[PDB]
């Protein structure tokens, strides 16, 4: 049979039957007579292609294939590829390559030294040494991506390989997708925890990926210790209305340290130590304290700022550790403050008020995605996430990921059949990076609701300039954008609301409309402290 | 505040990494200034030997050893042995001096240009610290990266001017795990497959040696009463070779290995690649109708296996968990391997099997055995049936020039542990040349290492390959005119050539009684057995 | 159709690249099968020597030489000498066998994993052909890439199964330029600066040697009547060293070089980096008030210069064009360098300047001189004043282990050209060890090479550095217990130790009369002059 026929059969066996792509000449032999039992999802630009695939893969917990056009396409996708790598998403990135007949002399659209282009943001990058190896290379790509710590891989595929007649090969294999902790280390860590007087827990997003939500609750309740979310936790690791939950840690060395004072043992599960952002002088952890870290990614433990670490799937660790820790009595761990109420009469509208209007009109069953940097602490006050697989944002800080990722997550809602609407809180600046993603939402009829907070500026960059005392930075203002027209351009239901009652009406309408909507909300240019 | 150097050496003390194997240069002198008396510096004359000595020592001690070499020039000379350290999974911390930051931008003589890219793809991590302040922390990250499973070498490029800088005293010391266990769901799945199988066959690889799973591998095999084979090119003995269940070492062609494992429905590979093939011999990966399970501690190995269902795990952790889920089987007439054959000792020129027999029958119970004499491997496997852990060592990579210096490192390890076994090293005459300078370190350190050189005046195994693969008239396969006795003398070793098996016995016993480095040259037949 | 092998060898004939220096392995046997009689295969015992021999030969012939080594293991052993070939700008075609495409995907033993990345950053191009059909074309692209200015090595990874494939007969042979000239606008600008200067000073580097610009450099200097200095660490003589205008070799510190060139308003550097510094010596790049012009054939060199206005050009092409635009100047009392000093020959232990004088006064008019004895360089520069092109050679990189085997390659070149000059090689005892195996190739090929080993039982220049840079108590600087005579004997060379200057004279004259490889060991004082 042909390389193509055999390869698609392998993909059926692996149950990887979705291809998100933006086509080109070098991909046509792969896509020829695309089979009806596979799904091809078009996006208009490659950053959106990857991010859509990422959102879908996160939802389904299995690989999705990306198919993009040689070097030019891979290049457009590199920002979102970095983000997929940091999200630990097992994407199989494929790009067509010029025909082996001409490759040596590098004609137009040759992906020159292809394997080196996506470095350092893939687990493996490869261009098969012959057509006969293509199916085997897909199996190796799957195997590589799916073993812990999961992540994206890249295959460069010469266009002439697909039509080659080869004898059937049986390359299908299976692999493990988790590894457990060294039992000596679990005992060591448990001894430390048992001996501590006032432990504090910091949970990160490995807990979300590994489906350890309930195990994380059991562990925290066993200790009756305060729980914080690690700084810049991309996915909710702990129920945010639980009495033990304190909030999300700030992201400066000194600021985080101040937040965790008063505890002798700092126990970090499923997170880097630590995902800092601004520079704030200080000590990593309080004087007199010590720290333990669990991550499923040897890279994270290898570069931690402090502590004793072990490498483990978060769920397997939490299960093992639970067996060794005895129940502790209530210890008046504080309860976080109730949500505040913003002035809804202020004009221009204040973002906390906007968030409150969305929240009070939301069904329990939504997916919430966020890429609106300046309002994050306000969102954290208002949307207290209390279910798993509900909140998603990037692990990387790379703008242009969330808009298309929301479409991918919505596609996942249809595959699972759960069909929650995906409510996506977007900054006006962030909205621009991968604005083309809206088209895929409309064409695929995904239920996605974009709420755009229009302050006509890159707000968080002004918050930074304030904190770090860097005045007169250019390019921070965004006058003259018509975001409603942006929604209209790609066929979304799109409107601007000028009052909170209009917002409630537009939002309820969007919740009732099985399709993609854009709701633009003008807000104050004023900014809270970073 | 203290100097970068003082803080770094204090970290190394805390980490218990206090041996540096090196070949010095100008860019390393600021690192080596006032080298402290509680550390050991081991000089070797060329950088391939530097890395291999460190590799051998690190394998012996099961902790990192520091390599200190001279910028890009030194790193370059070391790259073959670094590839081998990577495939051995040895947690070496490779350091090379770099030109001073005062000049780096304009790349004066002996700048290691794009230093982080030079050792790729053969390190787990490569780095040049962004400031002197980061040097101690970079050593900690280097240690952490190297010591987490799957273990392996890392590289730091260190500008010479950093060492004398006064920097804030920051505590960078951390600890890490060095093992990861299996997914319990996968252990259950694998145990179910094993329990249901009619006639399972076990293939053990060297993860078992590194992870100290020797006894657990025996327990597992005895629980199943299944035949055990060593994986092809297993660098370190994974199973006692005189155990009734042990069948031998698998050959390294696809079709040849397949034929050896026929008659078994389930193939269970623990601690090995699937598979470390070498010659091209067409066939099927496993017998028609069979299926395969694989356990490796290295996700790279499982990701590229030719066949099977795999999981990633430390070998010891897997064997312990799996034992819990499998029931004892009755003896099932698993065959016993043939006794060692007896070569014709009357034949001249001397035959290597007889040479090996003479060494074996005169060896003490406790030796370390190292081998890099490719054409005699099957003969060695017949004669030296290794029945203790941490006894046999060779390269994982096939890169000649590793074993001669690695033997010195293993010997240094015997002195550190205090066990003090002699290291007997079986060397081909061609192989001996690649890193011949390593002998000097053996002599200078007074390591008890005995090199037995099998002199057939040829690259024998390449002629074996030329036959199997039908490539006549290949040049450069003959090695006339080498005086290997003189090579030993050149570096100060006890050195002599023996012409009879009685002379060999006398020389070998003498070398065993001499606490130092010896070379015994044995002329053998140029005739070669089949691959 | 014909086999990939037949077509490739036919291309190599057309390109006139018919020498292969190699160390064979299984993955190269299909390439070397039925090696043709009109090509020459030169065996060396270790891959650092393989590359350096090829480098020396390629420098002699001014065309590529093929290196054939064994997958990642062989390439690894060669990386230090490959770095050096790159900095020498030698157009070597480095080839390594790769595992068969039948198994490559699953990476069996001796796979060169990510082969194209291993030799980075030390090749102009690295490639593994996408199919057997592309192999001949890949050799053509390899040749083209290597031979275009700035010349340098390239790497091909060649799967063993490609060679026997029948492929369409396609004509892939092409030709390329090997030189590029200067922007005429920049020549005019530079000429104007030179003409306007009051007291210009010339610094010449080794591009002049490679580009055969010897006479053009003399014409240019005589036109200006300006003092000429050799750039620091000039690997090959750029100007006749007994010419009245020649001042000497510049020192290699920023502040020391600056002091040497004081008193001149315009510094004109032709065919050199600006500058190849080594020790850190603080100061200004050029004297206050002066300005600098630079010509190099390598855009990398001009891109990273510490100072000046530069242009990229072949040295010969620039010198020819510039000569046209500059007027003759009158003699301006440019000083004449001091005559060679005369060392005390009565002193014992023997002093290296006296040893050098004895070699010089007994040397024939036509020799090739190679040097890798770091501590004696200034003494050599005083004694051996090179006054002919293509006579003196050393490394551009400072990587020890290059010169010993490179001497063999230079000797092979003397036989190819037919000129047959003896190659006299001045070696330190430490330096001698790195690639000692190279001697074997000299002996086996019967090259006329005379190694004079300066034995001070130490890494002398590292002690000089420890003094200048105040790093006491550095370990590994002493080299007791080496029998270098035995090293020569080991590889079949004429070998002896001399204890007096009269014995040295006798041994040296004998080696000059013996068409083969000799080693002469000369014990010298351990005392060391200042850097
Ligand atoms: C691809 C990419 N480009 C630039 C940035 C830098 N960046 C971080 S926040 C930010 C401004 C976001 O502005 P907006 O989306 O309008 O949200 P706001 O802060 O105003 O609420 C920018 C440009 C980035 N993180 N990623
Ligand atoms: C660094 C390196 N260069 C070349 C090879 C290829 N090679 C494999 S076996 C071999 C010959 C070994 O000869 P010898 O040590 O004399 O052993 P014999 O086969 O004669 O017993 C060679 C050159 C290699 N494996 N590694
Ligand atoms: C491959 C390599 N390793 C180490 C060095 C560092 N190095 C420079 S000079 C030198 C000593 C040379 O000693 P020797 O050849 O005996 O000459 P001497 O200085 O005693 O005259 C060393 C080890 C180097 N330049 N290249
Ligand atoms: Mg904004
Ligand atoms: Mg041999
Ligand atoms: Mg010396």
């Amino acid at each position: 049979r042909t390389v193509k026929e055999i390869t698609f059969d392998l993909l059926r066996k692996l149950q990887v039957t979705t291809v998100v792509g933006n086509p080109g000449s070098t991909e046509e032999t792969f896509l020829k007579d695309f089979p009806s039992d596979f799904n091809y999802v078009l996006a208009l630009q490659e950053a959106s292609v990857v991010a859509i695939a990422d959102g879908l893969s996160q939802s389904l917990r299995k690989p999705v294939i990306v198919n993009i056009h040689t070097g030019a396409g891979l290049g457009n996708a590199m920002g979102c590829l970095l983000t997929a790598y940091q999200n630990k998403t097992p994407l199989i990135i494929t790009a067509g390559q010029q025909t082996r007949e001409m490759l040596l002399n590098e004609p137009l659209l040759t992906n020159i030294e292809a394997i080196n282009m996506p470095k350092p943001w893939v687990k493996w990058s490869y261009e098969p040494a012959r057509p006969e190896d293509v199916p085997g290379a897909f199996m190796r790509a799957y195997a590589t991506a799916m073993q812990q710590p999961q992540g994206p891989v890249f295959l460069s595929l010469p266009l002439d390989d697909w039509e080659k007649l080869i004898p059937e090969v049986d390359v299908a294999r299976t692999v493990s997708t988790r590894q457990g902790p060294d039992p000596d280390k679990v005992k060591e860590f448990a001894q430390r925890i048992t001996a501590s007087k006032n432990p504090l827990l910091i949970y990160g997003s490995d807990i979300a990926r590994s489906q350890a939500w309930s195990d994380g609750i059991a562990f925290a309740e066993r200790l009756n210790a305060p729980v914080w979310a690690a700084p810049f936790a991309e996915r909710t690791p702990f129920p945010e209305d639980h009495p033990l939950f304190q909030g999300a840690l700030t992201s400066g060395i000194g600021s985080l340290e101040k937040q965790i004072q008063g505890h002798d043992l700092i126990v970090v599960i499923g997170a880097p130590v630590f995902r800092y952002y601004p520079w704030i002088a200080g000590q990593f952890i309080p004087e007199g304290s010590t720290l333990l870290q669990v991550s499923d990614d040897p890279n994270m433990t290898s570069k931690a700022v402090v502590g004793d670490s072990l490498v483990s799937d978060s769920k397997l660790f939490l299960i093992e550790a639970l067996k060794l820790i005895d129940q502790r009595e209530k210890n008046n761990t504080p309860q976080r403050s109730p949500m505040t109420k913003e002035d809804r009469t202020a004009m221009p509208l204040r973002p906390h008020a906007v968030l409150e209007v969305l929240k009070e009109n939301s069904p329990k069953e939504i997916v919430l995605v966020e890429e609106c940097p300046s309002i994050v602490p306000l969102m954290q006050d208002v949307f207290r996430i209390n279910q798993p697989d509900t909140f998603y944002t990037f692990a990387s800080g790379g703008l242009g990921w969330d808009l298309p990722a929301a479409v991918g997550l919505a596609l996942g809602e249809e595959v699972s059949g759960r069909n929650r609407p995906v409510v996506t809180l977007m900054g006006d600046g962030s909205f621009q990076y991968s604005v083309q993603g809206i088209y895929t939402g409309v064409q695929q009829k995904t239920h996605v609701i974009y709420v755009v907070f229009q302050n006509e500026e890159y707000g968080i960059l002004k918050q930074f300039a304030e904190l770090e005392q860097t005045p007169n930075v250019p390019g921070l203002d965004l006058p003259g954008l018509d975001i409603v027209a942006q929604g209209k351009a790609y066929g979304a239901k799109s409107l601007k609301v000028e009052t909170l009652d209009e917002l409630k009406t537009a939002y309820l309408e969007a919740l009732s409309f099985k399709g993609t909507s854009v709701i633009v909300v003008p807000i104050t240019k004023e900014l809270k402290p970073l």
